[PDB]
């Protein structure tokens, strides 16, 4: 991994760590639309994303730069903001995790 991608990997590890689990947990695995009963999810969200998918892409060296990584993490939050009402509990969690993400991403070497 490039130096910037190492920073990205560090951010990813932090997002998945116990420190943030109280608000990060919904983002750990792909949304299971059937399990959650959200039968319109895949009509509304054309490009699902979640932290396990970002992790697999990082491990496989799929991301060629920090910008590509950040686009995926941001897509994950955007999908949450698109599907859910802005006052929803999961949206509040998304905002908190995105704050953690954006502030550390801003510290890119
Ligand atoms: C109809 C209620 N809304 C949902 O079920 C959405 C689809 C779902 N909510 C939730 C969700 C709803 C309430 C709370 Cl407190 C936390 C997460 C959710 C739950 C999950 O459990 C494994 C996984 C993903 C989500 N999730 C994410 C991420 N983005 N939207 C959601
Ligand atoms: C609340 C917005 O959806 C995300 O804001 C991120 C900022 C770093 O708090
Ligand atoms: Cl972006």
């Amino acid at each position: 991994l490039s130096e910037q991608l190492k920073h990205c990997n560090g951010i990813l590890k932090e997002l998945l760590s116990k420190k943030h689990a109280a608000y990060a947990w919904p983002f750990y695995k792909p949304v299971d639309a059937s399990a959650l009963g959200v039968h319109d999810y895949h009509d509304i969200i054309k490009h699902p994303m979640d932290l396990s998918t970002v992790k697999r892409k990082m491990e496989n060296r799929d991301y060629r730069d920090a910008q590509e990584f950040a686009a995926d993490v941001r897509l994950m939050f955007s999908n949450c903001y698109k599907y859910n009402p802005p006052d929803h509990d999961v949206v509040a969690m998304a905002r908190k995790l995105q704050d953690v993400f954006e502030f550390r991403y801003a510290k890119m070497p």
